[PDB]
């Protein structure tokens, strides 16, 4: 898990050869931070990192350099972004790479370098070389998209890394406010640890006191209130966005965003496609669809295109011309409450 790295960093416990993997690229960039801040320092930065993008650079030149003692410092680190060829992806279209040194390397690798290998896919082929030898040599780590249940988990065991403790319910209640974000919540995390001082749990009333539910997660509610027929409950949501000044053309965006998920969500479930597969289709984290997918249901299909071009007339009045713009937002969702 992103805890067993993070903790044998903290303990000096850093290994010449690491693979992060997952598509939860923030978790993925966190550690990666975490391990030059471990390894790195800014005196001698330009001499002991170095970075490289597979996409673009040749994987020699990042063994070369890893090969290379560091320089007025006792280690080196060399990050090698976008090992596609651990995947089983279209071979032919990108750079032809020398595996083989590679896997000569993390088999043999400097011991005053660290390598890092980050590899932002779910999966990496079992069947290839490679990975074998990387789940033998390298410190595998993998960051996954989660969902709403394993999202409470990494926010209990997010609070123990800083010493404090969370109740479920109170993560519960974070995980919502921040609709699931995982780099909201280390935030809100780091922001309620430093809060609540000398005391060792949160408690679900400092969630609440302290974090601020967020627009996208307002615009989520905003939908549920409307196609449920709450009128009041959702004007009341609507009113609070304005009163804190949010802009209508950037809360009819958000409105529109959802709304276009929506759409695209029901069309693939439709097809029995589930939660997982449409997350990486729209590239949207599974979290998210799982939310459009329950909305979709309420809504049929042509009430959501009709939706979604009234929105994007109303973008076209909103941008061009002078035409209230509160009021036009207050009359599309008027419309909706009636319709």
């Amino acid at each position: 898990m992103v805890f067993d790295v993070w903790k044998s960093l903290k303990k000096g416990e850093v290994h010449p050869v690491y693979c992060l993997y997952g598509k939860e690229t923030y978790l993925l960039q966190e550690t990666v931070s975490r391990i030059r801040q471990t390894v790195v320092d800014q005196e001698t930065k330009d001499f002991n990192l170095s970075v490289f993008d597979l996409e673009e650079d040749p994987l020699d030149q990042a063994i070369a350099d890893a090969e290379t003692f560091p320089f007025m410092g006792e280690r080196r680190l060399v990050i090698v972004k976008n090992p596609y060829f651990l995947t089983g992806e279209k071979k032919k279209e990108k750079i032809e790479h020398n595996v083989s040194a590679l896997e000569s390397y993390i088999q043999s690798p400097a011991p005053y370098t660290v390598f890092v290998l980050l590899a932002p896919y779910e999966k990496l082929d079992e069947r290839k070389k490679l990975t074998k030898a990387l789940k033998k040599h390298a410190f595998m780590m993998e960051a996954k998209e989660l969902n709403a249940k394993e999202t409470t988990d990494f926010t209990v065991n997010l609070a123990k890394t800083e010493q404090k403790t969370i109740g479920t319910e109170a993560a519960e209640h974070l995980v919502l406010l921040v609709n699931g974000h995982l780099s909201s919540i280390f935030q809100e995390i780091q922001k309620l640890c430093t809060f609540i001082g000398d005391r060792e749990e949160i408690t679900l009333d400092d969630v609440k006191m302290l974090v601020a539910r967020s627009l996208e997660q307002n615009i989520f509610e905003l939908i549920n209130k409307i196609v449920n027929r709450k009128r009041t409950e959702s004007l009341q949501i609507f009113y609070d966005l304005l009163k804190q000044n949010e802009e209508p053309i950037k809360i009819m965006a958000l409105i529109s965003n959802q709304f276009r998920l929506i759409l695209q969500t029901k069309y693939f479930a439709e097809q029995g496609y589930g939660q997982k597969q449409i997350a990486s289709n729209l590239k949207v984290h599974p979290f998210r669809v799982k939310l459009a997918m329950d909305q979709a249901r309420l809504f049929s299909e042509e009430e959501l295109r009709l939706i979604i071009e009234q929105l994007a007339v109303m973008d076209y009045e909103m941008k061009t011309g002078k035409k209230d713009k509160q009021l036009l937002l207050e009359l599309f969702l008027l419309q909706l409450l009636k319709r």
